[PDB]
C-alpha cells in the first residue's frame, strides 16, 4: 500500500570511497580498473580488477571487525555513510523493531573459507583455524556482522542471487515497507576481491584476458572487441524508508522506488534467455505512468550478455527506448555489490541531473544500433531511472526509481 | 491479505530420505547420528554427524547435476519429492510467471570454494578448476541450480541467515503470496556435510566432542550434560501456495502458515540474546486466535543456546507452555536446511497427530522448569504448531502453522 523512498546512501567502490568521490568519477568517466599483481601471481589469465582504494585499517572497532571478511567491512562502512547521509540518530534507528537490515554477498568469503581449510590441514589444526572463521565465511556474514553493531531489531538476513544480489535486497526491503512490517530497512551488499573467488570466474571463461597491458580499457561494455567482465569488490547501502515516516522526520528523499521486478529464466545457467529480462523490466514498469529517462544496464562486457539485454530493452520499449549507459565499463563487476552500487550511481544521476558515460566503446556492437548508448557525460534533468541486474543462474531484478 | 498454505513437501535428512522414513523415525525417536571417519581424519575433535545415508549416483540428469554442490543435490531431490507430493504436473508449475523458488544454504559450498583454490594452486590451474565451480560455490547455488531445470519463471533467489535460512525462505514465500505476486513458491534449502565447514564450528568450540564413542547420545538438547551441537547435512522443500489457487486445483493442504516472525538480536555477536527470540515468537503469534499446541524448538544442544531458548519460551508462554520437543536431538543441526526440515517434522506431527520425542534427556536442565518438554512419542490431536529458528548472528525466524 505503503510507499518506499530512499533517504540515504553510502558506498565503497572502485570509483570512489564515498558519494562525493563516486559522483566525480561518474562525471569524469574515470576508470576504477587497475592491474593486479595478486591475480597475475595466482596463475590467472585475467590480471585486472576493480579494487577498493580505501585503506580500511582502523575504521571499525576491534571487537566488531574481528568477525568480518572484506564484504562485511565494505558493507559496514557503506552503512555508516548511509546513516550519516540519512540524518538518522541512534535514538531513532537502534533497538527499534521497525528497523531492519537486508544485505548480502554473491560469494560469502572464499578467502576465509580457503584460509580455514588451509590452516586446518597444517600441523596445528583447530588452533590454526581460530574461533572467528564462521562469521567471516558464512553466506549471511554481511547481514550478521552489521546487525549486531548497528543494534538492528527488525528483519536481519542476506539475500543472494549472484549479480542481482543487492538489487533483490533493495526490492525485498521495499516489500517489507509495503507489507507494513518495517519503517526503515537498510539494504545493500558487499563483495570481497580475491584470487580465491576470481579464479572460479576465469575458469568459466567469464573474465577479460586480452587487455592486461591496458587495465582501464579492459571493461568495455557494447564494444565489438569486449572479451568478458572485470571482477571488482566493494560495498553499498541505501536507507529504504516508508514515505510518511520519512516526511514526518524531514528526510532528504532521493527518489521513490516505484517499481521492482524479479523473475527467473528457467532456461540456462550461465547465459541470459532475454525472455526472463523482458518480463522483469515489464514487471518493474507496471503501473509506472512515466517514461524511463535513463537505464543503467546490467551490461558486464560479455559478448552474449551485453546484446541479449539490449534485445530485451528493445522488446520492452519498442519505439521509445531510454538513454542507456553501462557503468561497469568504469567500475568493473562487483558481483553481490553491483545492484546497490548501480542503484546508487543511478540515484546520483537522478539527484545531480546527468547521465554518466558508457566508456571504452571504440566500435559499437551492431546489436546496439538505434539505441541511445550515451558515451559522453551529458547534463540532463532526469525524472525516472531504471537499473537492471541479471545474475548467473537466470535470476533477474530491475529497480525503477522516480523523483517524488 | 492473501492466505498461504503448504500443499507438498519433500525431504532428505539424517533421519530419512523421504517423508515415510522421516515419519517413522519421528515416531520411533530414532537417531540419525553416526561416527564420521572423515571428521576424525580432518583433525577435528568432533567425530559425529547427521549424515544423509543415500547414494545419489545417477539420481539427477548428468547435465543438471554437473552444476551442483551437495546442498543443491539434496534440495533438488527434496524438491522432486515435494512436486510429486503436491500433485503438480510439469504443465502446472513450469514456465509460469506466477510460480517461484526461494531456497538457500547456510554456507554455500565450502567444499567447492576450497576445491577451486586447491585446483588453482596445482599443476592444471584453471583447467583443474573447471567451468562449474561458480554455480557450486556461490551463495545462491541452491536457488540457481533448481530454478533452471524446474523451469521456474517467477521469483528466484536465495536467503541465508545461518540456522534460520530456510525458515526465512519459507516466510518470504508467504510474503510473495500475501503481496499477490506469486501463486506458488517452492521454499526450502540444503546444506552439504563436510570437514571443510565443520572444522570452523569445531574451532569455535560449538560442536559436541565428548560422545564420539556413542554417536547417538551426542545430540541431547536440554540435557544437563550437553556439550555442543552435532553438524548435519541434507535438504528440504515445501510448496507454499495461495489458498484459493490450492483449493481450485483440489490440492492436499497440510496447513495454513498463520504466523511468521523475523527479528534481530542487535546485541552480543556471540550469544543468542533471549530477547530477540521473545520478540520473534510474539511476532509469529500475533493475531493467532488458537493456543500453540506444539513447539519444535530451535535447541541445538549447546550449553548457552539451549537455556536462552528455554528462558525465552517461558517469557512468552508463562505457565501455559505448549508441548515442546527438540528434534535436533535425533537429527543434528543441518544449518541452512534446518528451518524447512523442522517445518516439515512439525507438519508431519500436525498431519499424523503425534508429538515427536525430545530424546537423550537424562537430567533436564533446570532452566526448563515449568515447561512441557515431551520425551516420549505421544499421540495427540494437534491444531496449531510452532517452529523456532534462532540463527547464529542474531537472526531469528518463527513459523506458526495451523490446520484449515
Ligand atoms: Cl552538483
Ligand atoms: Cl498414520
Amino acid at each position: 500500500m505503503k510507499r518506499a523512498v530512499i533517504t540515504g546512501l553510502g558506498i565503497v567502490s572502485s570509483i570512489g570511497n564515498n558519494q562525493q568521490e563516486v559522483l566525480a568519477s561518474l562525471r569524469e568517466g574515470r576508470s576504477g580498473i587497475t592491474f593486479s599483481q595478486e591475480l597475475k601471481d595466482s596463475g590467472m589469465r585475467s590480471h585486472v580488477w576493480g579494487n577498493v582504494k580505501l585503506d580500511t585499517t582502523g575504521l571499525i572497532d576491534r571487537k566488531v571487525v574481528r568477525f568480518m571478511s572484506d564484504a562485511s567491512i565494505y558493507a559496514f562502512l557503506s552503512m555508516e555513510q548511509a546513516i550519516a547521509d540519512a540524518g538518522l540518530s541512534p535514538e531513532a534507528y537502534q533497538n527499534n523493531p521497525r528497523v531492519g537490515l537486508i544485505a548480502g554477498s554473491g560469494g560469502g568469503s572464499p578467502r576465509f573459507q580457503v584460509f580455514g581449510a588451509d590452516a586446518m590441514r597444517g600441523p596445528r589444526g583447530l588452533k590454526a583455524v581460530g574461533p572467528y572463521v564462521v562469521t567471516k565465511a558464512m553466506a549471511s556474514g554481511v547481514s550478521a556482522c552489521l546487525a549486531t553493531p548497528f543494534k538492528i531489531h527488525g528483519v536481519n538476513y542476506s539475500i543472494s542471487s549472484a549479480c542481482a544480489t543487492s538489487a533483490h535486497c533493495i526490492g525485498n526491503a521495499v516489500e517489507q515497507i509495503q507489507l507494513g512490517k518495517q519503517d526503515i530497512v537498510f539494504a545493500g551488499g558487499g563483495e570481497e576481491l580475491c584470487w580465491e573467488m576470481a579464479c572460479e570466474f576465469d575458469a568459466m571463461g567469464a573474465l577479460s584476458t586480452k587487455y592486461n597491458d591496458t587495465p582501464e580499457k579492459a571493461s568495455r561494455t557494447y564494444d565489438a572487441h569486449r572479451d568478458g567482465f572485470v571482477i571488482a569488490g566493494g560495498g553499498g547501502m541505501v536507507v529504504v524508508e516508508e514515505l510518511e515516516h520519512a516526511l514526518a522526520r524531514g528526510a532528504h528523499i532521493y527518489a521513490e522506488i516505484v517499481g521492482y521486478g524479479a523473475t527467473s529464466d528457467g532456461a540456462d545457467m550461465v547465459a541470459p534467455s532475454g525472455e526472463g529480462a523482458v518480463r522483469c523490466m515489464k514487471m518493474a514498469m507496471h503501473g509506472v505512468d512515466t517514461p524511463i529517462d535513463y537505464l543503467n544496464s546490467h551490461g558486464t562486457s560479455t559478448p552474449v550478455g551485453d546484446v541479449k539485454e539490449l534485445a530485451a530493452i528493445r522488446e520492452v520499449f519498442g519505439d521509445k527506448s531510454p538513454a542507456i549507459s553501462a557503468t561497469k565499463a568504469m567500475t568493473g563487476h562487483s558481483l553481490g555489490a553491483a545492484g546497490v552500487q548501480e542503484a546508487i550511481y543511478s540515484l546520483l544521476m537522478l539527484e545531480h541531473g546527468f547521465i554518466a558515460p558508457s566508456i571504452n566503446i571504440e566500435e559499437l556492437d551492431e546489436q546496439a544500433a538505434g539505441l541511445n548508448i550515451v558515451t559522453e557525460t551529458t547534463d540532463r534533468e532526469l525524472t525516472t531511472v531504471m537499473s537492471n541486474s541479471f545474475g548467473f543462474g537466470g535470476t533477474n531484478a530491475t529497480l525503477v526509481m522516480r523523483k517524488l
